[PDB]
């Protein structure tokens, strides 16, 4: 299609490897570009950790209000919110919000711990029917994004389907789903990524990710004004370990997708 030729050209112009999956929930049509290739998730994996905690809260009704101590030893490389609460506590809700809306890496590690390790995050993916997602490491080493390394990867197609289920479907309870949507809509890190390729009137909830090898990712649910929502996953990684982030590629891919709907 026109759209796949334009995405291939964008990819060729960028020097990297681009993976895209769009689900249009109006007709359940899908547009895929390298849709079954593995990409390093980097911080887009935080969505799965937060959703797993939300799932636990369907039975432990008070779980999100549970205080969790933030100690200096807990701090890793990027902790914009947890830093503000060292030697104090954050609730699991506050950690989930921090992980999602600020990409706080300490918060992500506390969510992983709450789930019993990376295996507990992966287990949740399996439980909701995602056989592709794998979380193997904690922060910050899950962002190494080494070419060919299957650790901490998923595919665009798999992540789109899973994001759809978590936000628009019923993999979570009604209150939990609404909370996740509210968290994603409040993301602060996304302005230059998918959002930048889309009409300003559209409502977007997204989670970015960044890592080594210039890895630059964004996964989004999109609510156009007067139109069924869309799920869009854009993954991008590059051949040089020290390559710079290319959020403009994600904006451009979103724009190409938006041209056609």
């Amino acid at each position: 299609s026109a759209v796949q030729q334009k995405l291939a050209a964008l990819e060729k112009s960028s020097g990297g490897r681009l993976g895209v999956a769009l689900i249009d929930t109006a007709d359940n049509t899908q547009v895929l570009y390298r849709g079954d290739e593995r990409f390093p998730m980097c911080s887009t994996s935080k969505v799965m950790a937060a959703a797993a905690v939300l799932k636990q809260s369907e039975t432990q009704k008070q779980l999100l209000n549970q205080p969790v101590e933030i100690k200096p030893a807990d701090l890793v490389n990027y902790n914009p919110i947890a830093e503000k609460h060292v030697n104090g506590t954050m609730t699991l809700a506050e950690l989930s919000a921090a992980a999602l809306q600020y990409s706080d890496n300490t918060a992500m590690n506390k969510l992983i711990a709450q789930l019993g390790g990376p295996g507990g995050v992966t287990a949740f993916a399996r439980a909701i029917g995602d056989e592709t997602f794998r979380l193997d490491r904690t922060e910050p080493t899950l962002n190494t994004a080494i070419p060919g390394d299957p650790r901490d990867t998923t595919t665009p197609r798999a992540m789109a389907q899973t994001l759809r289920q978590l936000t628009l479907g019923h993999a979570l309870g009604e209150t939990q789903r609404a909370q996740l949507v509210t968290w994603l809509k409040g993301n602060t890190t996304g302005a230059a990524s998918i959002r930048a390729g889309l009409p300003t009137s559209w409502t977007v909830g997204d989670k970015t990710g960044s890592g080594d090898y210039g890895t630059t990712n964004d996964i989004a649910v999109i609510w156009p004004q007067g139109r069924a929502p869309l799920v869009l996953v854009t993954y991008f990684t590059q051949p040089q370990q020290n390559a710079e982030s290319r959020r403009d590629v994600l904006a451009s891919a979103a724009r190409i997708i938006a041209e056609g709907l």
